[PDB]
């Protein structure tokens, strides 16, 4: 267009455009106060008018990216504050841009957004919600420079009706902070998976991503044709790598012109778009995105007659080898959106690994006669998994749920820190709450998003600091079989038992009015050192011990002496459990 800012005031409005920019200069500009983005902001928004009334207005025809440097450079701070960022400002268009783009920093040193109380946070809301909400924009936004930048907006929105509801509720708290943790678990969960993807990507290259993409998509969307999957496939994939490079305008460019082109050609794709395709152009990929999987077409032949009994099976493989196996994944996802992404990439790989042996053979046709046979382990492998995991959630509850995974993770791999056995634990444990109270069908993919959340923020965790070979190889291997390779970690016979140590199994009052989520991590941690003192300790010898810890626990709390109760018990109980343990 004549001007480019103008039209986008146009399409997206004054507030997204505000928030908008404010994000990016905050995703830039990550030292400069809050107000001075502000200012920056209002100048921006003020020329957006100008051009928007007059599209011949100077400066008015420049490129948002040109427009977007000259301001950036216009900053008189830019030199003190971030060095050679500054250099960037001598460069030509695109060079400039790019140079800005390579001098994002990741992990800015910044402290920790602390969470304040309930009544201060509605307190703030309630006097100046514009204020309050942005300057939490700005500081989110100024410590995930990557994050893209309308998620961030659509973050945002839900933030704001969390706050306006609960805010005038009888119990704010209770309102409040579920709708707080959640928001932070998925925003958090979110930026995992943007950097997820873009390092797999880097590491496996283009044609793994692209076979991930056609098993989601066929899943998606079942009665859409092959070559429009494939369409989708080539169009998903060039939008995932621009986006993985980082520039924010090349990015939203390209998921608008996917959305738009799915928008007008919903009849070939999917019947349950008209919502996500009558909305604003900012929220279109992003509702396309979230919408469930269409119906799959009734009465759906079996793979049987293109893929094992054709006497052109080896023929039409070798023609065109990605093809014939795309073709395979298409039909394999469709007929079955109950499984993960990644146990039909298993399929395939093993379809594909039959099809190179047998197509070599003497006799190929009866060498892969038998291929659908290979795949019945595979794909019960995590269905007797879910089976067993979820059957000891609901005999045990969220709590004890946790803790028996505790034992188990921690007898698995006990060079582990115990704060990272713990915490790991924990969320695997409210997997199993989320996952097991969906119906089967939808049991596996909640399991393998939620897993796959999990698992990678444990393989960061351990990639800051190494302790363990097997944990490294899980972390390291393709994503289709880091979960197998982390449900296949076996105990570990080799290790040192940790000597005892008198202080970690030492306990005081406060415990006893610390809040819930604190005293339950406080008795995970003490379970975990236990495991890792005495690994050998029957279950029966384990529960005994923790029903002993519950009583004393139940009796100091409630003694009228707390301190001396808890000394006295402890040095009791500590040497019971010792004489029952061995
Ligand atoms: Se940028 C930055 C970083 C740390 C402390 C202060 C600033 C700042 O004031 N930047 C600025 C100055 C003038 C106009 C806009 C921004
Ligand atoms: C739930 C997050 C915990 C850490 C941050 C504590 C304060 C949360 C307030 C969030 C206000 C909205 C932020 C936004 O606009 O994105
Ligand atoms: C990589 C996550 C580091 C921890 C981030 C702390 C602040 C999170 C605020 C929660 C809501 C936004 C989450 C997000 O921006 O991704
Ligand atoms: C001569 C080619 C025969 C190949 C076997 C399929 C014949 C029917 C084609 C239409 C159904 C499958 C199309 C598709 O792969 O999406
Ligand atoms: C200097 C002016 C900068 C303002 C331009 C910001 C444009 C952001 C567009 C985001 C659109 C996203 C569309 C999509 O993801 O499908
Ligand atoms: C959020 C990743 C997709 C970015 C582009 C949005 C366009 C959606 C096309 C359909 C792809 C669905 C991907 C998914 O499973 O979320
Ligand atoms: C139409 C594009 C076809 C892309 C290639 C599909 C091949 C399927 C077999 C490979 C499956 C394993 C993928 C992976 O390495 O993670
Ligand atoms: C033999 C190592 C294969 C690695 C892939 C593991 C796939 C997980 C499903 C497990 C089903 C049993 C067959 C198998 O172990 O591969
Ligand atoms: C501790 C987690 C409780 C939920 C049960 C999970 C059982 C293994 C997950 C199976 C599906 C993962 C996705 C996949 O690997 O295909
Ligand atoms: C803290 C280290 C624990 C790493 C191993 C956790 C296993 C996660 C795999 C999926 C969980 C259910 C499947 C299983 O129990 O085998
Ligand atoms: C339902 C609440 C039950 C809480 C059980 C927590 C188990 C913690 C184990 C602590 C073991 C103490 C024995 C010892 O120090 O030798």
């Amino acid at each position: 267009h004549k001007s480019e800012v103008a039209h986008r005031f146009k399409d997206l409005g004054e507030e997204n455009f505000k928030a908008l920019v404010l994000i990016a200069f905050a995703q830039y500009l990550q030292q400069c106060p809050f107000e001075d983005h502000v200012k920056l902001v209002n100048e921006v928004t003020e020329f957006a008018k100008t051009c928007v009334a007059d599209e011949s207005a100077e400066n008015c025809d420049k490129s948002l990216h040109t427009l977007f440097g000259d301001k950036l450079c216009t900053v008189a701070t830019l030199r003190e504050t971030y060095g050679e960022m500054a250099d960037c400002c001598a460069k030509q268009e695109p060079e400039r841009n790019e140079c800005f783009l390579q001098h994002k920093d990741d992990n800015p040193n910044l402290p920790r957004l602390v969470r304040p109380e309930v009544d201060v946070m509605c307190t703030a809301f309630h006097d100046n919600e514009e204020t309050f909400l942005k300057k939490y924009l700005y500081e989110i936004a100024r410590r995930h420079p990557y994050f893209y930048a309308p998620e961030l907006l659509f973050f945002a929105k839900r933030y704001k009706a969390a706050f306006t509801e609960c805010c005038q509720a009888a119990d704010k708290a209770a309102c409040l902070l579920p709708k707080l943790d959640e928001l932070r678990d998925e925003g958090k969960a979110s930026s995992a998976k943007q950097r997820l993807k873009c390092a797999s990507l880097q590491k496996f290259g283009e044609r793994a991503f692209k076979a991930w993409a056609v098993a989601r998509l066929s899943q998606r969307f079942p009665k859409a044709e092959f070559a429009e999957v494939s369409k989708l496939v080539t169009d998903l994939t060039k939008v995932h790598t621009e986006c993985c490079h980082g520039d924010l305008l090349e990015c939203a460019d390209d998921r608008a012109d996917l959305a738009k082109y799915i928008c007008e050609n919903q009849d070939s794709i999917s019947s349950k778009l008209k919502e996500c395709c009558e909305k604003p152009l900012l929220e279109k990929s992003h509702c396309i995105a979230e919408v469930e999987n269409d119906e799959m077409p009734a009465d759906l032949p079996s793979l049987a007659a293109d893929f094992v009994e054709s006497k052109d099976v080896c023929k039409n493989y070798a023609e065109a080898k990605d093809v014939f196996l795309g073709m395979f994944l298409y039909e394999y996802a469709r007929r079955h959106p109950d499984y993960s992404v990644v146990l039909l990439l298993r399929l395939a790989k093993t379809y594909e690994t039959t099809l190179e042996k047998c197509c070599a053979a003497a006799d190929p046709h009866e060498c892969y006669a038998k291929v659908f046979d290979e795949f019945k382990p595979l794909v019960e492998e995590p269905q007797n998994l879910i089976k067993q995991n979820c059957e000891l959630f609901e005999q045990l509850g969220e709590y004890k749920f946790q803790n028996a995974l505790l034992v188990r993770y921690t007898k698995k791999v006990p060079q582990v820190s115990t704060p990272t056995l713990v915490e790991v634990s924990r969320n695997l444990g409210k997997v199993g709450s989320k996952c097991c109270k969906h119906p089967e069908a939808k049991r596996m993919p909640c399991a393998e998003d939620y897993l796959s959340v999990v698992l990678n923020q444990l393989c960061v965790l351990h990639e800051k600091t190494p302790v363990s070979d097997r944990v490294t190889k899980c972390c390291t291997e393709s994503l289709v079989n880091r979960r197998p390779c982390f449900s296949a970690l076996e105990v570990d016979e080799t290790y040192v038992p940790k000597e005892f140590n008198a202080e970690t199994f030492t306990f005081h009052a406060d415990i006893c009015t610390l809040s819930e989520k604190e005293r339950q991590i406080k008795k995970q941690t003490a379970l975990v050192e236990l495991v890792k003192h005495k690994p050998k300790a029957t279950k029966e010898q384990l529960k005994a011990v923790m029903d002993d810890f519950a009583a004393f626990v139940e009796k100091c709390c409630k003694a009228d002496d707390k301190e001396t109760c808890f000394a006295e018990e402890g040095k009791k109980l500590v040497a019971a459990s010792q004489a029952a343990l061995g």
